[PDB]
C-alpha cells in the first residue's frame, strides 16, 4: 500500500497505478506541491527498486538527500559530495531528523547513523559503513548495487565503471527521459510532470514552456559583437520542474541514453541498460554490470513510445527577433489515435488545433497544443509529399558530382513524429 | 490454469486464449513490461511443450535462460554458449535464485542444480546432467527433446543435424514468424507484440515503426562514397520486442523458414517441420527428428494467414533522402474482412486511412494505419487493372528477341496481400 | 455421442451435423489446428464406417496412421507401406503410444500390437494379422473391408483391383472432392475446409488461393528457354489443407473419381461407387465389389451439388506476367438462391462483389468473394447472350468446309456454374 503526495482526483494517478502495478498507489496529498508527480514516481521508483532487489545487501545512493532514505530499513550509502549548493540544508534537515528520533524509533539503525554523522565531521576523509562526504569517482566502499536517483549532471560511463570497480552489480538510474536530447532539441517539455526544459540560448523567448521576454515596440535590434548565423542548441540547459531549477549539461545527459549492450574498458573490463519503467516522460533504467567482455556490441539505444512523442521546427521571438528552433514534447496515446484519422489530408494548423481542443476538452497541457497541432500539421504534410514524389522501388537516384562523389537531394523535414507502439532507433557509442 | 503477465483487461487476452485452447489462461500483472505479449506467448508455448511431450525425458533448450526454467520438475539441460553479452547477467540472476532457495524448495532437484553450477565454473568442459557451457554444435550430452525458445540467430539445419546425431527426436521452436523474411521485406512490424524490425540501410528512416531521424531543411545531401544506385535489404537486421533491441541476420532467420519435408544428409541421415501455434505473428513449430531417408522432398514451404499479411511498396526518407521500400505487417481478420466490400472498386490512399480508422475506433495499431491504406489502394488498384487486360485462356503472348530467347512484360506489382485464409508457398532449399 | 476437435461456437458445426444425421456431434476444443474441420469430418467419417459395417470383420485400411485406430475394438490391418517422409515419424508416435499403455488399457489388443510391431521391425515382409509394411499392391492379407483415408496418391482401379482378389467386398474413400479435377482446374479452394490447390505452374501467382509472388517495379521479364505460347494445368500440384502440404498428381486424383457402375477385368472378373458423404468438398465414397462381370457401364460419373460449384477463368500475374487461367470453389447454397433474383441481368463484377458482400456480412470466406463475383458477373452475362442469340428449335447450322467435314461456331463460356440440386455428368473411363 505506497501512499503518494498527490491529490485524491488527480488525472495522473491512474497512469501512475499503470506505472507500477505491483503497488497499491492511494492518494494522500498533504503539500500543494508543483512537482508533486515527480515526487510520487520518485517515491513509488524507490519502492520499486527495495522489492525487485536483494533485501540482504548495501546500497549506496549517488548524489542522494539523506532524508528521503528514512525509515527504510535497508541499509544506505548515502553519498553526498558537498558539490551542489542544496547539499547544507539537506544536510541540516537530515540532522535535524535524526536529533528528532534518538528515543523514538530504534529499528532504522538511527542510534549508529548518528555516530556516522559524528565521523563524518571529524575527518573529511571518514569512509563511515552508512554515510560519507566524497564523490561517485573517489568513494572506497564496496557495496552492490547503486542508485542515481534524479542525478543528471555526472557521466553515466565513468560512474558506472568506478561502482563497477567498487563491487556493485546494480544500478538503478530513475529520472527524466533521455530521448529529447539524442534528438538535439532547443527546448521541451514533460506536461505530466509540468516540467519544461529549455537551452540558454532561447531562455529570452515567446510562446515556449520555460522562457519570458518584454513588451517592444519593434524598434533597432541589438549590435551584437557575434553575427550568429546560426542557432544550434547547446550545452547548457535549463530545467523547471514545477518551480524548481537545475541547471544541465547536453553531455551529461547523453551520457545516460546508454544502449542496450555496451562495454566498459579499463583496468577491469560487459553491461547491460534496460529501461524498467517509463510514465509519460519520467523512466527507470536498470543498469547491470559483469566482469569480463563477453559478446560484442552495435551501440544502438532503443527509446519504445508508450505515447507520441513530438519534435518539430517552431518560429518564436529570442529577445524579439524571430528566428525558428525544434521544440519536443509527448503527446497522450488517445489523442494520437484519435488524430490518425484526419492527419491522413493536409490540414492547416488552425483546424488541427481546433481538433485537438475539442479532443482535449483535459488529458493534455493546453500550454503546448498549438505547437503539436502544427507539428502534426508539419507532418500530415510531409507524409503526403511523399505520396506525391514515389520513387522507384530500391532505386537511388545521385549525381556524379564531376568528381569521384556522389549527392543526393535531401527532402524538407520539419517535424520528427513518433506514434505510440514505435521505437526511437539511436546510434550511440559503446566501448567506454 | 496459465497465468500471464499481462493487464487483466488487454484486447490480446483474448487472442491468447483462442491460441491455446488447452489451458485456462488468466491474467496476473506484476510487471510494466513493454512486451508482455511475447512473455506471455513464450510462457504458454514452454507449458504448451512440456504437455505435449514425455513427462520421462531430458530436455534440452538451446541458448535458453536457466532462470526461467525453475519451478519445472522436468529435467532440463540449460545449454548457455556464453556468446551473447546479456548471459552473464542471467547465470548471476540464476545462481541467486538457486542460492536464495536452499531450504526453500527441495522437488526441483536445486540440490543437485547448485553442484552442477559449483562443477561449471570448474572445468570450462564439465557436461553435467542438467547444465553445460557449450555451442549447439559441441555439446556432447545425448538427450530427447531440443528445444529453441526466440533463439533466431543460429542456422537451423545445421543445429537440427547436431541434435539429431545426439538422439533429440522432437524440437520446438518458439520465436517471430519467419514469413516476412522470405518475402525479403526491408522492414516490418509485429503490432500485436509491439515489435518493430528493420534493416540496417533504413533505422534512419522517417515515418516506419523503428527508426529514427533529424530535422533538416532540405540541403544538400552526403557526398558519398558509396553511388547506392540500389536499395536493398542487407543480412543485418535489428528488431526492437518493445524496448529491447536484437540484432539478426537475414540468412540465420530464414533458415528457420524450414518445409514440411526435408532432408538431412550427414555423417548419419527425413525430417519434417509443422506450425503447431499461430497467433498474430509469434508462431511455435515442431520439428520431429527421424533417422534415415524416406519419402522426397519437394522444397516447399507454407505459411497460412489467418490474419491478413501485406508486404507493400512505400515511400519514405531516409537521412532525408527519398526513397521507396517495402515494409511488411500483420492486419487483424475483421479489418480484412470489413475492408473487402468496397476493395472491388479503385479507392483513394486517403478514403482508405479514413475507413480504416473509422473501422478501428483499437482492434489494429493506428501506426501501421496509413501505410496498410496504401498497400489495400494499391492492391484494389493492381487488381482493377488485371479486371482491364484480360487475357486469353492460357496463352502467353512472349516476343521471340531476333536469338533463342523469348521475353514478356512484367506488370507493376507494389503490394502482396496474404487474405485471411490464404496460404503463402515458398521455394526453398532442402536436402541440407 | 462423437466428439469434435473444433471450436465450441464454430458455423462448420452445423454443417457437419448435417452430414452426420445419426451422431450427437459435441465440440471439444483442445488444439488450435489450421485444418480441425478437415480431422472432424475424417473423425466422423472413420466412425460412420465402422458403424454401417460387419463388427467381425479385420479392416484393412490403406496408407493410414496407425496412431488414429487406437481405442477401437475393431481389428485393424494397419498397412504403412513406409513410402511418405511422414511415415516414420507417425510410427515413431505409435510405438510411444503402445509402450505407453502395456498396463493401463487390455481390451484395445494392444498386448498383441506389440507383439506385431516386434515382428515387422525383425523380417520385413513379416504379414502380421494387424500390421505389415507393404504397398497396396503387394500386401498379401485377405480382409473384407479396404478404408482410403486421405489416400489420393494412388491409382484407383489398381488398388481396388488389388484388394478385390485379396477378397476385400467393401471399400471406403474419404477424401477431398474429385469434381474440380475432371474439371481441369488451374487452381481451386475449398474454404470451408480453410483448404487451397495449386498447380505448380501459378504457385507465384499473385491472388489466389495458394500463391506468393514479390514486389516488382515492371521490369524485363525472364529471357525463358522454353516460348510457353499455351498455360495448361500439369499433372503436378499443391494442396495446402490449413498449413499442411501435400503432392498431388491429377491422374492419380482423377483416378478416384469413378463412374458410378464400372468393369474390373483382370486375372478375376462389377464395382458400384457411390457418395454416401458429401459436406462443403468432403466426400465418402462406398465401393462396394462383386466378382464376376455383370451387366454393362456407361462410363458416367454423377457429381450432386449441394451447395453451389464454380470454375471460371480469372487473370492474375504469374511472376509478374498477366496471363488467364480456370479458377474453382464452392459457394454456400444459401448465398447462390440469394443470388438467383439479381442475376437475371447483366452485372458488374463490381456491382456483384458489393452485393455479395452484403450478403455475407460470414457464411462464406471473403478471400474468395471477388473471383466468384467475376464468375457470377460472366454467367449472368453469358446467360443474357443466349437470350439474345435465341436459335431455332432442333436446328444445327454447319458450314461445309469445301470438304466432307462440318463446322460449327463455339461460343465464348468464361464461366461453369452448378447451381445447388444440379449435378455435374462427366464421361470417365470403365472396364479397367
Ligand atoms: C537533485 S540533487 C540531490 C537530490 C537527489 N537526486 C535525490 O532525489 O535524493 C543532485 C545531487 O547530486 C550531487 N552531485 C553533484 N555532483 C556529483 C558527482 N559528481 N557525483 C555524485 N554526486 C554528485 C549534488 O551534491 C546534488 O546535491
Ligand atoms: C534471447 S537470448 C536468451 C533467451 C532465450 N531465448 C530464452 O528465452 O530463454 C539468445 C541466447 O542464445 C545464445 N546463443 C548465441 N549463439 C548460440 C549458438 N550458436 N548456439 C546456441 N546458443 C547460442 C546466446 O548466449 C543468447 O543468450
Ligand atoms: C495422407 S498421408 C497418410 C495419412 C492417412 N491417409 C490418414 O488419414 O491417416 C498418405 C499416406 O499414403 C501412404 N502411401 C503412399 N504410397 C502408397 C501406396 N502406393 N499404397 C498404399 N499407401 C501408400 C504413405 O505412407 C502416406 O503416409
Ligand atoms: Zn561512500
Ligand atoms: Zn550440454
Ligand atoms: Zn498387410
Amino acid at each position: 500500500p505506497v501512499y503518494v503526495d498527490i491529490d485524491a482526483d488527480s488525472a495522473f494517478l491512474k497512469a501512475l497505478q499503470r506505472a507500477y502495478p505491483m503497488f497499491e498507489v492511494e492518494p494522500r496529498q498533504v503539500t500543494p506541491n508543483d512537482h508533486a508527480n515527480a515526487r510520487a514516481f520518485s517515491h513509488l521508483a524507490i519502492k520499486l527498486i527495495e522489492q525487485e532487489i536483494d533485501p540482504d545487501s548495501t546500497i549506496l545512493d549517488i548524489g542522494s538527500a539523506p532524508a528521503r532514505r528514512m525509515m527504510s530499513d535497508r541499509k544506505y550509502h548515502c553519498v553526498c559530495p558537498m558539490r551542489s549548493a542544496e547539499d547544507p540544508e539537506r544536510l541540516a534537515n537530515y540532522a535535524r531528523k535524526l536529533a528528532s528520533a534518538a528515543g523514538k524509533v530504534l529499528d532504522r539503525n538511527i542510534s549508529g547513523k548518528i555516530g556516522d554523522l559524528q565521523a563524518v565531521m571529524a575527518v573529511p576523509d571518514t569512509e563511515t559503513p552508512t554515510f560519507c562526504l566524497h564523490t561517485d569517482v573517489s568513494c572506497r566502499q564496496r557495496a552492490d548495487v547503486a542508485i542515481y536517483q534524479d542525478v543528471y549532471a555526472v557521466h553515466a560511463p565513468t560512474s558506472l565503471y568506478h561502482q563497477a570497480i567498487k563491487g556493485v552489480r546494480l544500478a538503478y538510474w530513475v529520472g527524466f527521459d533521455t530521448t529529447p536530447f539524442m534528438y538535439n532539441a532547443m527546448a521541451g517539455a514533460y506536461p505530466s510532470y509540468s516540467t519544461n526544459w529549455a537551452d540558454e540560448q532561447v531562455l529570452k523567448a515567446k510562446n515556449i514552456g520555460l522562457c519570458s521576454t518584454d513588451l517592444t515596440e519593434g524598434r533597432r535590434g541589438k549590435l551584437s559583437i557575434m553575427r550568429g548565423k546560426k542557432l544550434e542548441p547547446c550545452d547548457r540547459v535549463l530545467f523547471s520542474v514545477g518551480s524548481t531549477l537545475y541547471p544541465e549539461s547536453r553531455k551529461l545527459l547523453k551520457s545516460w541514453h546508454l544502449p542496450s549492450v555496451f562495454h566498459l574498458k579499463g583496468k577491469l573490463s560487459t553491461c547491460r541498460c534496460d529501461t524498467v519503467v517509463s510514465c509519460e516522460g519520467y523512466v527507470v533504467k536498470r543498469i547491470t554490470m559483469s566482469p569480463g567482455l563477453y559478446g560484442k556490441t552495435t551501440g544502438y539505444a532503443v527509446t519504445h513510445h508508450a505515447d507520441g512523442f513530438l519534435m518539430c521546427k517552431t518560429t518564436d521571438t529570442v529577445d524579439g527577433e524571430r528566428v525558428s528552433f525544434s521544440v519536443c514534447t509527448y503527446v497522450p496515446a488517445t489523442i494520437c489515435d484519435q488524430m490518425t484519422g484526419i492527419l491522413a489530408t493536409e490540414v492547416t494548423p488552425e483546424d488541427a488545433q481546433k481538433l485537438l481542443v475539442g479532443l482535449n476538452q483535459n488529458t493534455m497541457k493546453n500550454y503546448m497544443i498549438p505547437v503539436v497541432a502544427q507539428a502534426f500539421s508539419k507532418w500530415a504534410k510531409e507524409c503526403r509529399k511523399d505520396m506525391e514524389d514515389e520513387k522507384l522501388l530500391g532505386v537511388r537516384e545521385r549525381t556524379l558530382t564531376c568528381c569521384c562523389l556522389w549527392a543526393f537531394k535531401k527532402q524538407k523535414t520539419h517535424t520528427v513524429y513518433k506514434r505510440p507502439d514505435t521505437q526511437s532507433i539511436q546510434k550511440v557509442q559503446a566501448e567506454f
